[PDB]
């Protein structure tokens, strides 16, 4: 057993390692930023969230960019030119889809365009791509947790976890 | 009050989690004997309005501590539901317009059951008759932003429900006007 999650072979990250490495994240962004004069209404950072998943980062990434005076407002994959944007994701893997939509939103003039991904899985990549912000990197392994599923299920773990291969083999 | 924007907290993020809990625990007893499990039989979550995101991150994960497995599907600005379980999550429900066609629309695929779980009801809003099965915050007439909710698409991120400062809205609304 030892795992305290019968489906994981082991926990990679926590709720609370990731919110962590979050906080950290925003006080980078909060800094970034700052010569942006960001405000509610007249100039928020806006969030462009890419992928079903990434619902669960983005909900606790702006709560946290909040707490840290990052104000924001959020689309989910319009009205960005002269605005800054942030695409969220929650796993980084191959970069194309990330690489398509950081493209097709330079075609709409926002002042500045950036990336910040939950999980970067550096080994899976098709074409080069660096998000400028990451929270956790994660090596070759089918993780599940935190948004990311398996076949639909287990977005609602709280970790990151690594999916027993016996789960989705079966399956 | 904390935020220069709002008049007064109205609900703090743990009152909301705290009222979150006695719901889960009542759909995890509600549901005890439907064999929810993840993969084979999960509880389908339809998360209905764009700011519902935040209610349903964390809704989700509150089920999935009382041992309720679920999987998402989102309707903002649909799949295998036919014998599932269906539970449509709204952050606010207020005229009902919306919930209504959303849960009759569902119900043309005739899933095995289908409840609405909402974060805040202005019930003093309808405009047709519609009772959530289950409901987080009974809200009066008064204009909140906040864990989700939105005012021209900022403040969705304040982690409490707040009540909104009418300055903000009548500035800001004076102010789209000089634009248009
Ligand atoms: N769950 C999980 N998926 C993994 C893992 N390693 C690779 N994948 C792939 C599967 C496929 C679909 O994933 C949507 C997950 P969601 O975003 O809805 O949560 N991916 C992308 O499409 C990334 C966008 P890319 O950079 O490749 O264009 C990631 C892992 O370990 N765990
Ligand atoms: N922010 C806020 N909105 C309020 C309040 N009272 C009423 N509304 C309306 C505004 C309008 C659009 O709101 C989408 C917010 P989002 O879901 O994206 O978070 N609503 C609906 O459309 C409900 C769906 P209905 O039941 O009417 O069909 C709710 C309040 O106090 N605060
Ligand atoms: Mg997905
Ligand atoms: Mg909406």
């Amino acid at each position: 057993p030892a795992c305290k999650y019968d489906f994981a072979t082991s926990v990679l990250f926590t709720e609370a390692e990731l919110h962590t490495r979050m906080r950290g994240v925003a006080q980078r962004i909060a800094d970034d930023y700052s010569n942006c004069n960001l405000k509610p209404l007249e100039n928020p950072l806006v969030i462009v969230s890419v992928l079903k998943g990434s619902f669960v980062f983005t909900a606790d990434m702006v709560r946290i960019l909040g707490d840290f005076g990052v104000p924001t407002r959020v689309e989910f994959l319009c009205d960005i030119r002269g605005k800054h944007v942030l695409v969220l994701e929650d796993i980084l893997d191959t970069a194309l889809t990330l690489r398509e939509v950081v493209d097709s939103l330079k075609k709409s003039e926002p002042a500045s365009i950036k990336t910040l991904v939950a999980i970067d899985k550096p080994g899976g990549r098709k074409i080069p791509f660096t998000a400028e912000y990451v929270v956790a990197d994660v090596p070759n392994v089918f993780v599940v947790g935190y948004g990311l599923d398996y076949d639909q299920s287990y977005r609602e773990v709280r970790d990151v976890v690594i999916l027993k291969p016996s789960v989705y083999e079966t399956w």
